[PDB]
RNA sequence: GUCCAGCAGUGCGUAGC
DNA sequence: GCTACGCACTGCTGGA
């Protein structure tokens, strides 16, 4: 018996081994393909930032990390006229990685260099590409920027300082403004030919297929592409043949998507009683990652945002009991539908005195159909917009929802459900009101770029949440 | 402390009424 | 007073 499929898996596993390494400059695995150029734009000047002070724990670790970096031959001793300070950072990735991360403050040199015009992808334009796919693999480059060689005139620009002195970089360092663009350009050049089953966000390669069979071919082609170009992957971070893949901070399924669980876990580390305002802004910061997933989250967040104002610190038993509910639903909100390419899309929108809301729905086809929720949007009205009439806030809710969902809606005939009985006449340029003509023509122009019908207006999760809060 | 991205916000200039 | 577009800056989070 053959087991030709297990043979293909071992072949994939060997291609993976062939392109993985812990050294981004690995002499057996790089062709020195990727090169970059960084230009002052006023070459006459010198960019000198005052150094920093270093504690012993940091002066120690620096010594360890600098020997590593010197050993990889990514940095080297420098007598450059430019200098930028290095420091260590300890954020949630570092805490769990077990190692402090070194950062060079390149703000001054970034102000001072010619930009790279090359744009990064939009996260929604990548996600819409994988709608319908069943199987995924994902690959992070090993310290990717460090695989791009800097030419001789550009390396002095990278010179930094640290306890052990004055070094510069032989490769593109993290923290330069051009680096994501330089790397994205290279990944697009290596892999654009496989755009039908592969996309890259800077650093991260995603392979997607609608079944295991295709995937064996798809992954092998990407891995043989890395080998051809000397692109070094990180074995520890390879996600091979997964039904659920982590990508762009999301957990994505054939039919569903949610934030990565390890992100919204940190909500449950906050107390029900916040000590100070600085901790409240830490809390609001992470609560941000639920906006696509909680209906009317702008409102839920407003009571808390108030406390942040300098004008206002007084925590109450209600403040405490508010935290508890908020914490309970900001973890364990249900995953949302990732719509198939051919599924018909609907947006339902609503408005209140101070906020707008909208919700994206898809029509799952069943031989009686079904409407699945894909994404939520919410926000509060600008200063001038609170004086809008109640029909125009409802129209604004339509516009803001489309804007948020525009990557999905733009190429498709979709359906808007609103409570503005005059919205239908308005978009058909049949609207009577001449009072605010310029704003109306502006909206009519903007809405003209979309193709849609209109209906007048089953979200029990949102009904639960509203009940449980007031 | 950089950089990308998420969320909220502040200021400013230019152009039109 | 309004609109627009686009520059500068701030706080927090995620991560490289």
């Amino acid at each position: 018996k053959l087991f030709i499929t297990q043979q293909r898996m071992q072949k994939i596993e060997e291609l993976l081994e062939k392109v993985c390494s812990e050294n981004p400059l690995d002499p057996n695995k790089t062709k020195q393909w990727m090169k970059a150029s960084i230009k002052l734009s006023d070459p006459s000047k010198a960019i000198k930032v005052k150094p920093m002070k270093y504690s012993p724990m940091d002066r120690e670790e620096f010594d360890k990390q600098i020997k590593e970096l010197l050993d990889l031959k990514v940095i080297k001793p420098s007598k450059s006229p430019h200098m930028a300070p290095a420091f260590l950072v300890n954020n949630e990735a570092e805490k769990r990685r077990g190692k402090k991360r070194m950062v060079v403050n390149y703000k001054a040199m970034n102000k001072a260099t010619v930009g790279d015009a090359y744009n990064l992808p939009n996260k929604d334009e990548l996600l819409t590409l994988i709608r319908g796919k069943k199987i995924f693999s994902s690959f992070d480059c090993k310290s990717g920027f460090w695989q791009v060689l800097l030419d001789q005139e550009s390396r002095p620009l990278t010179a930094f300082t640290c306890p052990q002195g004055h070094y510069e970089w032989n490769v593109v360092p993290f923290g330069l403004k051009q680096a994501p663009s330089i790397f994205q350009r290279h990944m697009d050049e290596a892999f654009r030919v496989f755009r039908k089953f592969c996309c890259v966000y800077v650093d991260d390669i995603l392979v997607f297929s609608n079944n295991e069979e295709d995937h064996l071919l798809h992954v092998a082609m990407i891995l043989q592409k890395c080998n051809q170009h000397g692109i070094i992957l990180s074995k520890k971070k390879a996600q091979l043949f997964k039904k659920k893949i982590n990508f762009l901070g999301l957990e994505i399924d054939e039919g569903t998507h949610k934030p990565q669980g390890h992100i919204l876990e940190h909500i449950n580390k906050f107390p029900d009683t916040l000590e100070d305002k600085k901790q409240l802004q830490r809390f609001l910061g992470i609560l941000t990652y639920a906006s696509d997933y909680i209906p009317k989250l702008a409102q839920i967040r407003k009571p808390l945002q108030a406390k942040l104002k300098e004008n206002v610190w007084r925590w109450t038993k209600e403040d405490t009991l508010y935290m508890q509910k908020v914490k309970k639903n900001l973890q364990g909100f249900p995953p949302l539908h990732h719509p198939l390419p051919e599924e018909k899309l609907i947006i339902e929108t609503d408005a209140s005195d101070d906020y707008w809301g909208g919700m994206l729905k898809a029509i799952k086809i069943n031989e009686t159909n079904t409407e699945l929720i894909c994404r939520y949007a919410s926000g509060s009205f600008k200063a001038a917009e609170k004086n809008y009439h109640s029909n125009d806030k409802e129209t604004l809710a339509v516009i803001n929802t489309i804007k948020k969902f525009s990557i999905y809606l733009t190429p498709v005939h979709f359906l808007i459900r609103t409570n503005n009985t005059h919205f239908k006449s308005f978009v058909n340029l049949n609207y009577k009101g001449d009072s605010k003509l310029g704003r109306n023509i502006r909206w009519q122009a903007w809405l003209s770029h979309y193709s849609f019908d209109v209906e007048h207006i089953d979200n029990h999760f949102a009904d639960f949440l509203s009940r449980e809060f007031n």
